[PDB]
């Protein structure tokens, strides 16, 4: 249920909220409007974290609930493919 | 409880106290005020020890008590990331 999902989510929702806060800060680029090189790189890094969090979610969704026929191999492959892209 | 936590902590608290004593000694730099190069390096080393001690703690906190959803992989990854940083 909702309570079980929130409990098993752990700090994945916290990680997503932190990523959203980081994106909001990047909207002003921290202090003044300036982007380029490293400003992108760190963003890429945090993007990976989000995907990792998503992975955890798409784990616990299929762990406590019905296993279905998704398997973790294809989802981790998709995560790596998105990161590379 | 407090007694169980103190027992399972072992010498981790002792390691933290030794690290605090080393930091206090470094405040006077041993004998006279002088810092540079090696004075930092050894400090870095002891810093790692502290993190290791912290790891042990964040182990036994989630071992005897509720497992929760923290997992040891992310905490060791965070320890290594902090050491590298
Ligand atoms: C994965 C493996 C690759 C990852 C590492 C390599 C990519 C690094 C790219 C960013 C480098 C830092 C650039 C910082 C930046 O924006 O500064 C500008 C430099 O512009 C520039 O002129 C950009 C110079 C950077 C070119 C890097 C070319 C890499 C070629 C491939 C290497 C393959 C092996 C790498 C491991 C401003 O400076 P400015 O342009 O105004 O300054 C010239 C006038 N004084
Ligand atoms: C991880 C891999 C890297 C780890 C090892 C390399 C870093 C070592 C840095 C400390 C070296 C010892 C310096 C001690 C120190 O403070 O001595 C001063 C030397 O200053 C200086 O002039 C500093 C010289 C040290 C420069 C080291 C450059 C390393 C380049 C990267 C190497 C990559 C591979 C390493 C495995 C005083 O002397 P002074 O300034 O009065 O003396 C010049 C006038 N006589």
């Amino acid at each position: 249920e909702l309570f079980t999902n929130n409990a098993l989510n752990l700090v994945i929702i916290f990680g997503s909220c932190a990523a959203l806060i980081l994106m909001s800060f990047w909207f002003r680029r921290g202090n003044r409007k300036r982007k380029g090189f490293l400003f992108h790189a760190v963003q890429f890094l945090i993007y990976t974290i989000i995907i990792s969090a998503v992975g955890s979610i798409i784990n616990y969704v299929i762990e406590n609930y019905k296993l279905k026929f998704i398997t973790p191999g294809v989802i981790d492959f998709i995560c790596t493919s998105l990161i590379a892209v």
